[PDB]
């Protein structure tokens, strides 16, 4: 597999919108890094560079909180991401 994690319930997970073609998962990562460690972080790339969104598997789950608040409504290079609570869709398992 991959990671089953990928819901609510990974602990940490936390959805970015908006983001430049230049951000990669590097990119991503060294930003959001300092507020916690990250285990998988993700930039979904387009052709030209990002579709747009990202995610942040944050290795604790009070890292992810401080990376919502303090990053959202943020330019990253030029654009201002948001970033969200990872609402996967309707589970029973999420923190």
């Amino acid at each position: 597999g991959a990671d089953p994690s990928l819901r609510k319930s990974g602990v940490g997970n936390i959805f970015i919108k908006n983001l430049d073609k230049s951000i990669d998962n590097k990119a991503l990562y060294d930003t959001f890094s300092a507020f916690g460690n990250i285990l998988s972080c993700k930039v979904v790339c387009d052709e030209n560079g990002s579709k747009g969104y990202g995610f942040v598997h944050f290795e604790t789950q009070e890292a992810a909180e401080r990376a919502i608040e303090k990053m959202n409504g943020m330019l990253l290079n030029d654009r201002k991401v948001f970033v969200g609570r990872f609402k996967s869709r309707k589970e029973r398992e999420a923190e």
